[PDB]
């Protein structure tokens, strides 16, 4: 089927199927139910920024997110992706609402992959950052309701002309080039994602978050993956 | 029509269509009679290096071939590419081969763009390297007949199974993901390319050359467009 690895910054509890209590982030492994999650003071109308790291010789994938003066909050968790994952990949960004609603807009976006293999600092490297996105992001598959250009911003949900969250939403935004993720004779894989987001809510039920995900080249959005599902599963198993 | 500038390392002197009449390195914009030449002592079965760069300050395109032990031939052009190709773009090499033969082999290539835009260095930047090819090179839009894995290497033009270059050959290798090259806000735009080649002919007579060139983000190999026309051009105006 669709592989997905994902880092949730998941807003909206849903203890139903896994959610802690409270406003997450988690590292979920061809799941919405986080194989790792960890508490997170989500603080609406404020700017964030999340970093996520892999390499292949600690076999660890790791995320911070933060805010300017307030506590990171971090999940880590062992994984091999020689195995949960094909060679070549897309990454990307989600985002969804559904019965609450919250705007998901990512301000900027950086990633880099290497590929150390047989000898020296000789490597297949991938880099790319936005800080602004343009209104016609050629670099981008834009899938759902993302879209670019809105003050320089990507929306990843549905937003109103006036400037407020519309529920129900769906969207994902993928980098262009698919990614050589690993490969077999490779000494050392790493990569390394940051973004920077803005999660405001008119209501005081912010849902659903924001996810950096890593899938198959072919990916699209799951048959009926809004609200909870985050735009990245078919169903809640 | 489809858009072209490019770095040829024209192996094959065609006197006839503005060639100079030894092997030379040249900038054409928009023609395969380049806008500017520089005598290129070009040896067989050598590995060298051409480094491409540009920057809008200067609006000058500059590209410098050389082997080790051997001086190198550099040819600099001014251009201001604002208004000579789209703001979005693909990067690519090409190579052909016609009446005579040789291999256009890549064994390495590099890239990277970057817009500074309103303030800091804040940026837009791509960049790509490659050290070895996959036999999958899944973020290479291979064309004619380009192929990948011969050693890790990329063979732009038809080489046999022995290893012997055949003629009449025609084969181009864009990056997937199109390149924001240049935009009306960027304080400065730049970008540089390096690449290693191996060009061997088996008879006393090479022909005829690879080129590194940036086109529109749809461009395909012109309708016969082999030999002379290193795959790059329809006519030879
Ligand atoms: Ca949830
Ligand atoms: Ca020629
Ligand atoms: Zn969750
Ligand atoms: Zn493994
Ligand atoms: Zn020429
Ligand atoms: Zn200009």
């Amino acid at each position: 089927a669709d592989t997905i690895v994902a880092v949730e910054l998941d807003t909206y509890p849903n203890t139903d199927i896994g959610d802690p209590s409270y406003p997450h982030i988690g590292i979920d492994i061809k799941s919405v139910r986080s194989k790792k999650t960890a508490k997170w003071n989500m603080q609406n109308g404020k700017v964030g920024t999340a970093h996520i790291i892999y390499n292949s010789v600690d076999k660890r994938l790791s995320a911070v997110v933060s805010y300017p003066n307030a506590d990171s909050a971090t999940v880590s968790y062992d994984v091999d992706l020689d195995n949960v994952l094909p060679e070549w990949v897309r990454v990307g960004l989600s985002a969804s609402t559904g019965l609450y609603k919250e705007t998901n807009t990512i301000l900027s976006w950086s990633f880099t992959s290497k590929l150390k293999s047989n000898s020296t600092h000789e490597t297949n490297a991938l880099h790319f950052m936005f800080n602004q996105f343009s209104k016609d992001q050629k670099d981008l598959i834009l899938q759902g309701d993302a879209t670019t250009g809105t003050d320089g911003n990507l929306e990843l949900t549905r937003v109103s002309s006036n400037g407020s969250p519309q529920g129900s939403s769906v969207g994902r935004a993928l980098f262009y080039a698919p990614v050589h993720i690993w490969e077999s004779s490779a000494v050392v894989a790493s990569f390394e994602a940051t973004f920077t987001f803005l999660i405001k809510s008119p209501d005081s039920h912010p849902a659903d978050g924001i996810a950096f995900f890593i899938s198959n080249i072919d990916s699209s959005i799951p048959s009926g993956s809004t609200g909870r599902l985050l735009g990245l599963f078919p169903d809640a198993n």
